[PDB]
């Protein structure tokens, strides 16, 4: 009946991602302190939750991307998105 | 077939604030340590998620609102809730 | 249309918590930097969310479980799941 959204945050300025599931697919909204843009992440599903966390300055993003069939988890380590170890069952 | 509710803490308290969506709006309650108690926002929707951090002592919340057309950022930087710069596209 | 996530995540290793409801119970599935497994969180709900926040070395953990009826708060604080206070309306 909406859209679903995700959202997290790190450092002082801050930068934020908003992760939306809409029609289908999963797209990110970035905000760095000058102005909102639209961020590389972009996968299938219906439902995102999502993690963040600094390790000093860098950041690394957790986001789980849910379609009908599976939950995926994403990886942001500072060099592209990678496809997490994650598992919902072994 | 159920509330949707999005939460967020900060400190060592700590406090806590859980935003849900039900029957069309977006309520708040929050944990300061002495009791659960309602909190100020209140907005349409039927999704929210939400992320805040601190800047030392104070909280800069930001909640994301979905109504059936549109998500609005609502923004808390301890002088009520105003209007975030969020868009969903640019 | 799919499962419902939450994740939350603490320290550097770091650890992650990804609760998942889906037919009927939300389940959670753990990170502590040497794979995934399952957790002892097993309580009934179709929506989850979720909030921590570290006190020195200890976790705290609150997950927000809905069922068609009630939310719930789930406490973790280093001795098993317990009620919490919350309630959505006093």
């Amino acid at each position: 009946s909406s859209v679903q959204t995700a959202a997290t945050s790190w450092g002082t300025v801050p930068s934020i991602r908003v992760y939306t599931a809409n029609n289908g697919r999963i797209t990110e909204r970035c905000w760095d302190g000058r102005g909102w843009y639209t961020g590389a992440f972009n996968r299938p599903g219906r439902n995102v939750s999502v993690t963040s966390w600094l390790v000093g300055s860098a950041i690394h993003i957790r986001v789980y991307a849910s379609t009908g069939t599976t939950t995926t988890e994403w990886c942001w380590d500072g060099n592209g998105w990678t496809r997490g170890a994650y598992t919902a069952t072994n």
